[PDB]
């Protein structure tokens, strides 16, 4: 069964998930691995928020010792989504880029909404959800806000109120009430910037509230020990623990109360002393804020989150297409190939496909199904089922093309094709150069939302793109722009 490996790199931390689907293509999968790296990103960036030398170098090892975990486990490609660290630095294009060359992986930036869809997700795998949630994930750098019901998020909010941002923030003095007095700074801040839109996250009625991070996982830890409890580890961890709005602010007030290396004596808070005051005002001044009197922590996050979406997208792929075109896929499973690459190359190659038919390009019949199959295969090694020998020559070509033809056209074995299958293969080709230039860094997040003519060429306008996946379309789109015309692309 397929095996799939995820990862997020955050602003205090990153994370790695390998886990294999389940049969029946029914959107599970179960745990291989998991792995936490304390990349600290957020103790890198300069005054002008720019990752430094350091961070690069944190950031390449992490995810240097990702992607020999995956390996390890057969899981190959390790997908790379980045939140608030690298999404907020000025040099955060040039840095996913140069990290890219020394690793192999691409860490790409995504937006706080989408963010919080997808940790709402893996809340959603961990812990038990009811018709009516709010979620806060507080991280490092942002906190996300997350309302909706039994399966996915409706309503998300972003906030540059994360632990490390507000420990930087607040700068606490050497007096006996110094602690006390960040934490007074730090919930009015919260208050601030959440009170124009608290009401989307207040509670009613029936309001289940869940929590998620490594803030959160540490306050519940710290409180259940607090109650009598033994450390987190025994039983297994603090999924699912719930604790009171009081007992976090009684946890809080002691917080405050001792001095930055006492906090990293306190139980639970170990590995945290450096941002936990900060870090537990902002929990407590945001639940008060939204009336929530009680909480779930959730130990699943942004990483399950990915995980879903990818097996989501891939087997909604699979089902949809014809008994002949997933053969295709099956065989390119077998030539180890990644199977959600192939399935948003080849729906990308459709819908440019489909525009450039409305736009009034002819192609023959077969062409469509022949983009599809060669778009699936494009990265099989060895290959350079309801098929006729020609379509599977033309596949071949296609999903091997080049301008110097690697045997000279005089060299024996030289495959030369009728005219209209030349003129074929390279159309296709072009347009399957395009769509796999718009997922270079492999998120599967891609869209094409218009393409036209502009003169005797095309403008094309896409969303769901990296600074990578712009750039792949300028290097690959030069075979379009000789075969339908000059190519611009936009957003
Ligand atoms: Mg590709």
């Amino acid at each position: 069964h397929m095996r799939v490996a995820v990862a997020d790199v955050g602003t205090n931390s990153s994370h790695l998930l390998i886990a294999e689907a389940l049969p029946g293509d029914a959107g599970g999968f179960r745990v291989i691995d998991t792995l936490k790296d304390r990349t600290r990103l957020g103790e890198c960036l300069d005054t002008r928020g720019e990752l430094t030398p350091e961070g690069e170098e944190r950031l390449a090892s992490a995810l240097t010792r990702f992607r020999e975990l995956a390996a390890s486990a057969g899981a190959g490609d390790v997908r790379v989504y980045a939140t608030s660290a690298l999404r907020e630095a000025p040099n955060g294009a040039e840095v996913a880029e140069r990290v890219r060359q020394r690793t192999g992986l691409y860490p790409a930036v995504i937006s706080g909404v989408r963010e919080g869809e997808l940790t709402y997700l893996g809340v959603r795998e961990a812990v038990e959800l009811g018709p009516d949630n709010v979620l806060l994930d507080l991280g490092g750098g942002s906190l996300e806000f997350v309302r909706g019901a039994e399966e996915r998020a409706a309503d998300v909010l972003s906030l540059p109120l994360g632990a490390i941002r507000m420990t930087r923030a607040f700068p606490e003095g050497d007096g006996k009430n110094a602690g006390r007095d960040v934490a007074d700074a730090v919930a009015r801040q919260v208050r601030e910037l959440l009170r124009p839109h608290a009401g989307r996250f207040a509670a009613r009625p029936g309001t289940q509230f869940f929590l998620s991070s490594g803030t959160a996982e540490a306050a519940a830890d710290a409180i259940a020990q607090r109650r009598g409890g033994r450390p987190a580890e025994a039983a297994g961890g603090v999924n699912g623990e719930r604790f009171t709005l009081t007992e976090l602010a009684d946890l809080l007030a002691h917080v405050a109360r001792l001095r930055p290396a006492q906090r990293a004596r306190v139980p639970g808070l170990e590995r945290r002393g450096d941002t936990i005051l900060a870090a537990l005002s902002v929990l407590h001044a945001a639940l008060d804020a939204l009336g929530a009197r009680e909480v779930t922590v959730s130990e699943g996050a942004l990483r399950e989150g990915m995980l879903i979406e990818e097996l989501a997208q891939v087997q909604t792929f699979s089902l949809a297409l014809s008994t002949r075109q997933r053969s295709v896929l099956a065989t390119a499973g077998r030539f180890g190939v990644n199977l959600s690459h192939a399935g948003q190359v080849a729906e990308l190659s459709r819908e440019l496909f489909d525009r450039l038919l409305a736009a009034g390009e002819t192609f023959p019949p077969p062409a469509r199904s022949l983009l599809t199959a060669a778009a699936v295969l494009h990265e099989a090694g060895q290959i350079v089922r309801g098929f006729g020998p020609q379509d599977i020559e033309l596949i071949a070509q296609i999903a091997r093309y080049h301008r110097k033809s690697l045997p000279k056209p005089s060299h024996p074995d030289y495959v030369a094709l009728a005219p209209a299958d030349r003129a074929l293969v390279a159309r296709l080709a072009g347009i399957l150069r395009v769509a796999d230039g718009l997922d270079r860094a492999h998120t599967g997040l891609a869209r094409v939302d218009d393409l036209r003519r502009q003169g005797q060429g095309w403008q094309l306008r896409v969303s769901g793109v990296t600074p990578l996946d712009l750039a792949g379309v300028g290097e690959k789109g030069d075979l379009w722009a000789r075969e339908f015309g000059p190519l611009s692309v936009q957003n």
